[PDB]
């Protein structure tokens, strides 16, 4: 009784709120009628709209009621507070200075809202599913007591599975591997990161003018050519890291279906990551994020469409070396050891 008090103290406060505050406060009238959904999960729903002339992602999770959703019960506040943690850890890697990336995403704000679910998104929430199709239930039944975490995020850009056709060329390819396991490198060393959920829409694309993208691992700072494109990593709903020795972490030791999926390498990887943790998720172990690199390398060589020229011996030496990276790179413990070490990125 008293522990779910501490509980939900714990959500508030990292929402700098005392209690619960209705929907509008967050989403007034303007910011709702803007709405569009862009995605789904068992977890809930992701709506895009505009704050301050400034695009958004709002993920909204229905938390701490009885009834189910989507097939699951709702997360209490005690299982809501890894991701809520996580979030706000890795939107600080891109103003620090020893460990520093641009690489995951920002997180403007978290607030803990009350009430049912908004006409407006229940309107966006059906355009979706009449053009898209959706495997969610409609969110209508929640009512006005119902307790709702809004995360707002900075717009990211487009999933890599839906860029699948829109890279330019090999040299793109590189780039955005080269991006992904820099970024994971640093929240290795910074936080002892595993994000455990790595497929390829929550790998975000967005157009950069800059030639250049920096970051910074245990002080020693590097550059990667962008080939205009910056990419963000998102949703750290199964992710794990640790300060001062206190992991936060997703325990999905007691999750079956998350372990009985198939149809896709991305369903094996969590049974390989669950044995080789022997199913204790607030160990560490960084391999897992080789095994997401390998998935997302796999997607890389069999599934892109490129748009410029490929059969240029350069071209061609690009992808001779993207496929012994993919060949090899499971051999190494780590994404700092793969960036370090390994010859895709000498
Ligand atoms: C269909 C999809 N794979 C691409 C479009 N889509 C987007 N989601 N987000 C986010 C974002 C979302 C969730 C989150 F936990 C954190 C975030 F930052 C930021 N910018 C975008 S586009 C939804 C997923």
């Amino acid at each position: 009784s008293n522990k779910k008090a501490s509980d939900a103290e714990k959500v508030y406060g990292e929402c700098s709120q005392k209690g619960p505050v209705p929907f509008s406060h967050c989403l007034p009238t303007e910011k709702l009628q803007r709405c569009e959904k862009i995605g789904e999960g068992v977890f809930g729903e992701v709506f895009q709209t505009i704050a301050d002339h400034t695009p958004v992602a709002i993920k909204i999770i229905a938390i701490e009621g009885p009834d189910l959703v989507n097939g699951s019960h709702q997360k209490t506040f005690e299982e809501i507070l890894p991701e809520i943690i996580i979030s706000k850890e890795l939107s600080l890697l891109s103003g620090e200075v020893c460990n520093r990336t641009e690489g995951f995403i920002g997180l403007n704000s978290v607030h803990c809202v009350q009430g049912s679910y908004p006409p407006l998104l229940l309107k966006a929430w059906d355009h979706y599913n009449s053009t898209k199709g959706s495997a969610n239930d409609r969110p209508d039944f929640f009512k006005d007591d119902q307790l709702f975490i809004v995360l707002e995020f900075e717009f990211g850009g487009i999933d890599l599975e839906q860029m699948r056709t829109k890279l330019s060329s090999l040299a793109t390819a590189k780039s955005i591997l080269h991006q992904l396991t820099a970024s994971l490198a640093v929240a290795e060393a910074s936080l002892r990161f595993e994000h455990r959920d790595l497929h390829w829409g929550n790998v975000l694309l967005k157009k950069t003018s800059l030639k250049k993208l920096h970051y910074t691992l245990n002080g020693k700072s590097s550059t990667i050519p962008s080939c205009g494109l910056q990419v963000s990593i998102i949703d750290y709903t199964l992710s794990r890291l640790e300060r001062d020795g206190i992991v936060v972490f997703c325990d999905v030791s007691m999750d079956e279906d998350l372990f009985t999926g198939d149809g896709d390498y991305q369903f094996d990887i969590y049974r390989l990551m669950k044995k080789e943790n022997n199913n204790r998720w607030g160990e560490y172990h960084p391999y897992s994020n080789v095994l997401w690199l390998h998935y997302l390398t796999d997607k890389m060589l069999k599934q892109m469409t490129f748009k410029t020229k490929c059969n240029t011996p350069a071209m061609k030496q690009i992808k001779r070396k993207i496929q012994e990276f993919h060949r090899t790179m499971l051999n190494f413990s780590s994404a700092t050891d793969l960036l370090c070490q390994h010859s895709l990125f000498k």
